[PDB]
């Protein structure tokens, strides 16, 4: 019998996730089955959303080589059956207040830093760069987290220094860009651009830093369809390209320009669950109707 969720405590919500106390040492890390557009919970859930992106997450976790914080497999008897494939246990750590951003593509806050400064995260570039320019090599990005419907902000090495210490900043960006190489890598080969990717890490109880949120997952990462790529243009949303053109479009009757969004047509939630399972199944080369569910 497994548990209820109810059997925990909740100690955490982010915008499409969930966090829950297990025990002294373990926490309970829920995927939902809501989707994030133009900074706005929508009030359509993508179906099955939650399990395809624990099911990424899992995979991507199996293809590193470094620690992380899964303490259990995705059938753990500790899982209750209503999250059961979109929830995983995993150990308590004490998390760097540092969000670790590798770049391999230049876009979005990274892009604007860049053409309002020159420079991104201190890092001075070359001229001539623009929307989607490749970087090479990959650009540690780091940000910090702010108030609550704030974005993120950019910070330095040296903050990053400041926050978490000189070696251990150090051990952040290698790690970061390493493990961003190496992923990026095995998605390009499958024709999906990873074009950049955010992680938290955390420390355990005899220093070891510990890879510790979801990783690479749509949602922490742009995935771009490689076939494409089409550098100095704004890059489509592998998974969530059907859900901007509609809201944005002539059938939503929504001007972008803070209202809340109205709901998304059924169509456009199955299109988008379709998606995800698309880049799932390529890039784990696993079938998604394997994967656990209640
Ligand atoms: C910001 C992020 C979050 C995730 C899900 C929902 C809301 C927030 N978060 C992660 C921890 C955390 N703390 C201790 N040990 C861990 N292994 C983890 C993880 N993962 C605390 N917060």
């Amino acid at each position: 019998m497994r548990p209820s969720l109810s059997d925990y405590q909740h100690v955490a919500s982010g915008k499409v996730r969930e966090l829950y106390r297990v025990d002294d040492e373990h926490l309970l890390f829920v995927a939902t089955d809501r989707i994030s557009a133009f900074d706005f919970v929508l009030d359509t859930p993508i179906p099955d959303k939650g399990r395809i992106l624990t099911a990424m997450s899992v995979f991507f976790f199996g293809l590193l080589t470094v620690p992380n914080h899964l303490a259990g497999p995705p059938d753990d008897p500790r899982i209750p059956e209503e999250v059961l494939g979109r929830a995983l246990l995993v150990r308590r750590l004490d998390m760097l207040p540092v969000e670790c951003v590798a770049r391999g593509y230049l876009t979005g806050s990274g892009l604007l830093d860049y053409q309002r400064t020159g420079a991104v995260c201190g890092h001075v570039l070359p001229q001539g760069l623009g929307e989607a320019s490749r970087l090479d090599p990959p650009l540690f990005t780091p940000a910090t987290k702010a108030d609550i419907g704030e974005h993120d902000m950019n910070v330095d090495f040296a903050a990053v220094v400041g926050l978490v210490g000189a070696v251990r900043a150090n051990q952040l960006r290698d790690e970061t860009i390493k493990i961003y190489t190496r992923a990026a890598a095995h998605a390009l080969h499958k024709g999906i651009i990873l074009a950049d990717t955010k992680f938290e890490f955390g420390v355990d109880i005899e220093g070891n830093l510990v890879l510790a949120d979801e990783v690479f997952t749509p949602d922490s990462s742009r995935y771009w369809d490689a076939a494409h790529y089409q550098p100095g243009v704004v890059q489509d949303s592998f998974d969530k390209q059907f859900v901007r053109n509609w809201l944005t479009g002539p059938e939503s009757g929504w001007d972008r320009a803070d209202t809340p969004p109205p709901p998304l047509p059924d169509e456009v939630a199955v299109a988008t669950r379709e998606r995800y399972i698309e880049a799932y199944e390529r890039i784990s080369g696993l079938s998604f109707s394997d994967w656990i569910g209640p």
